């Protein structure tokens, strides 16, 4: 039906929840479901949890806080220590999984110390349910039909303009399975896509190869980058690899 | 007298009392929808979208949704315009001759209905005498009711950000002949082929741009300042484009 | 604390009963003059957008345009700056007395406007030293009241989201006076040279661009993540450039 | 012997030269509206006792037409002539391993750098070969050429210019689109494009 | 060798009454040679030599090239700068092989043992990117990556090529094709 | 083609003894191996300047093709800073300093006892007397060519060469200083790939202009480009659109 009806149900679904967790990562998704909820219960039935970790740029996550807290929300940050599980540490192709139940369960013993009901995360319609229900977490957006498309015709319907628009993996998309993931190397990584995504290019994967980095862009831009090849190649010089290398075949 | 323009806007309705209201999605068509079922009723106005070989089905399907969301009866209605020899043929004023047939559908779905007559969403902007579509507008006797109401295009915004209305159609379509030189026929094929060479050109990150028909030569129209960006695709858009059918694939060292 | 602090600007506003409103376009001014006009009406608002000799027309038509449609009684003034012969040297100094001169015509259509107070659109985030027109702004009474009821960049953009502000200015401006060296004196000619070298430049396609003034040199700085796509217009620039006065048209190897 | 500028006809010459002399050998140079004028004159100037003809190709129906048998038909009306300068001079080609006209008329195989192709080779079959499309073609190479690119085609579809260049020149071409793009149009294309392909 | 200084020694050398080809080198070097040296006039005759015998050579030794060295001279014993081009401007000196050849073994890292069927990738890989016209090219050798060095001035230059080279040095059994971002050696 | 080539033994048989201004170019190489040729190693006297306009390199390979031909060389040092004209570079510089070269290439030519000065062309010359034989024997651009692919000759100079003084304005005063910045800048620019360049000498501006074919191979180097010339002196480095 209408993107009207996709809200009825999504406002009569918060209301039966009167207290709420919401797993906020200040993408449009996850935005569009903290601003109903908290035009729905009040800002005293909500709260937004922005998790930071190893895995994710602290750049995220001040973004996160900060946006949730523009919406009037109480925000609450909370870092997980994702390398002490031995499964993402070790990179395993489970890993995924594995930083996800620690996701979930970190989301849940912070509903239950607040008076929240359930935990709701902001994904839509269009790899891993076995994790989200096994907390009990709810996919609200994806429960009322939502697409991308009902999405932003919400937002842009209840004014809502700013968020994160490049989105984010887990770091430990970057290292080849069966590479154990450490601070040190992990902090290359990320110094690295920081540096490249500082050159104008908001979508860089800088894959790691030991001593050779492997650089990820969308091919559209390959062409773009030329003027900065020198630069990267100091750069990523300085921050531990021997040899740095563009992928021919480009990001995704 | 942004309000004197909406109330001339509204007292038009009421006289009609019945009307179906051509609806393409974009933010101009959706006002006109809105204000008639804010006016009329949601049972004296009925909605038409038209879908036709001359356009992407995706631009038809989305007016549809946008129909939808808005509460109206909407009715899709699909034209044959290759049908009409003037089209099929690429006369150059066939522009007029498709919109004559749809103006021509739209009086018969509306007479068959409680419609006095048929709405269209064409503005004082649009006030042009070389704008084609309001020759066969003014003869099919249909109206461009916010035309005759005084808007103009920074005037609808206003009254569109005053409805709260928004999640139009902002992507702008053309008729694909644009894409066929005068004289070329039309065929189902062909156009195929040129709409399939575009969606893959675009799916490669080029929004704009055109492919156009030269039998066997593909001519690629690219904004200037992309065709730095596009040679890393040069030959998988060569053989991409060859399997649709085009001998020669080029790209226009003009622009777009 | 969003809540309380809107009732700070209401108060403010309901206490100086009527007021002459700077608009720029911009975020900032938009939301002063949206509040000032739901909050005394539209007859005791005046909104005033300042036209020079350092900023484009096509920058005050799109203030005027976005004051218009935002409802208010808008007018113009036109600032003659090279009159001040600090800012018609260049010295460093400048864009002070730029900026003494902008708020004293101000002033005046204030003065005579039944406005009590000159309100401008600067917020709490530019409360600092060096950001210039505070020093003038302050010695000329001019009040902020986004500054007064602490609204930073963030709770401007928070109180806009429920006020259904969705439309401001983004393309942010400069001082056209950046152009050229410190000693260079600003003539009528060189200044439309250099505003015509960048709109040219703008509208092949590179809206973030400098042409920098060195008498018969003009210095292009683009942003270096595009010098790559600028290639295919070397040879138009290059011609385009040298028939608005440079000898020599360049590309700064550094970048913006 | 019928000389080209070639290091296959050249060597006849020379040894020509050194054995029949110079006044018992004959040296013939070909003009033609099929070839540019620059690879006329350097083949004169190369064997600078030569002397020039001129054969109209285009009174050929088959060549006019472009047929795929013209190049036989130009070899064919290239050797006609080549018996008739012989009768009034008192014919020898350069071909070494490695026709059905040039032994059609008694012509003997005994055996510059940038090679060249007859012009037709730049219009599709179908099309038919006129003085004013000739020259724009020969004209719009030559400009492409001046440019830094020697290796260029530009091929004849009506309208349509399609340029063939080498692939990894592509990148060095844009600074020039909108030059070329000019320069070709007032030849008398009415679109100029470059083929995604290459040469 | 068919350089300037080899030509000159067959020009100016005792009445008319050899050029190796070895895996390490490209068959064209060998070929080229010969055509050189017959062009010169004289009976040219080739010999090839087994390098991955000696166990330097195949070990990748930074004393790889010493003893790759002592094997040529062997079995030539079997078988058996501007002064020069003075002497060679007044012969009509007519060509020398400029574009210098190296060992494959170059472009294997240190210690990596050689075998046949990834050197013969590498110089599959370096042939194709000399094809589409990159003399200077240098394809080396990480396990299940390419690295493939360009002289900087021609990397503007090699974009049109990045799928196709892709897709073809996959392959030849390369899982990752990449462009080093520094060039060539220089 | 040996009809140019006759006029040209005629005219330096008849000289016997000659003085050669050599410049390292395909043109002064056809002249100086050609009066090796016919008029001996003892009658021919081939001499190179020296000078700030003209960097010390290209001077060195002049002194080596004359070596590897086998003439008798000489350098010579010119001062042309010293004249008032070209210091300040006026615009009749490129006048007052050729004035300056055949003036020292006469004397030079007259010491030794040779009949003429010949340079290599195909008002600064005739107010000196200096014969351009190849000019004189209807040599074009593709005849001079030619004689060098028939005499064997295989070594000269491909980079083409001019007076630095170029690089600067009109009423720019040339420095000491200011020339060796430049010279450096373009050094680096020819090492880089481009052996085809010019830095245009603006105070703190530096335009560089590269042959338009290879303005798209040069952004890799943009960054490179602009850090090395400002450190040579020049506040700004920038390329001109119009190229070479
Ligand atoms: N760093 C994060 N902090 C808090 N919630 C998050 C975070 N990342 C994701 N979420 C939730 O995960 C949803 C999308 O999942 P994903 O795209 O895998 O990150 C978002 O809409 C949020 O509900
Ligand atoms: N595909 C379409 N289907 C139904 N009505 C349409 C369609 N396209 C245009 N209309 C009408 O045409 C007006 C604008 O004309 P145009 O943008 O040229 O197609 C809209 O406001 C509608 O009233
Ligand atoms: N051209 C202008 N015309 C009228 N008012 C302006 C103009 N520019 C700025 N104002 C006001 O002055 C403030 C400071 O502008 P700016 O220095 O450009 O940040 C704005 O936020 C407006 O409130």
């Amino acid at each position: 039906a209408t993107l009207a009806t996709k809200k009825a149900t999504l406002v009569a679904a918060l209301k039966d929840l009167q207290r709420v967790t919401v797993a906020f990562s200040g993408g449009i998704d996850s935005t569009l479901v903290l601003k109903m909820a908290l035009d729905v219960l009040g800002r005293d039935n909500v709260t937004a949890v922005v998790a930071n970790s190893e895995l994710f740029t602290d750049e995220e996550f001040d973004k996160a806080m900060s946006l949730a807290e523009e919406l009037g929300a109480n925000v609450q940050g909370t870092t997980l220590d994702y390398l002490s599980d031995d499964h993402i540490k070790n990179n395993t192709p489970d890993s995924w999984y594995y930083a996800k139940k620690m996701f979930y369960s970190r989301l849940n013993d912070i509903a239950a110390n607040n008076g929240s009901a359930a935990v709701l995360d902001g994904m839509i319609k269009n790899p891993g349910l076995k994790a989200r229900s096994e907390a009990g977490a709810r996919s609200l957006l994806q429960e009322a039909d939502f697409f991308k498309t009902d999405v932003r015709a919400l937002a842009q319907e209840l004014g809502l303009t700013n968020w994160n628009k490049v989105a984010s993996c887990s770091v430990s998309s970057r290292f080849p399975y069966g590479t154990t993931l450490t601070h040190d190397n992990i902090a290359q990584v990320m110094a690295a896509e920081k540096y490249l995504r500082s050159l104008g290019f908001p979508t860089v994967r800088v894959r790691f190869h030991n001593d050779i980095a492997r650089i990820e862009l969308p091919e559209a831009r390959i062409g773009d980058f030329l003027v900065f090849n020198d630069r990267v190649n100091r750069q990523l010089q300085s921050l531990g690899f021997r040899y740095v290398t563009l992928d021919l075949g480009g990001f995704r």
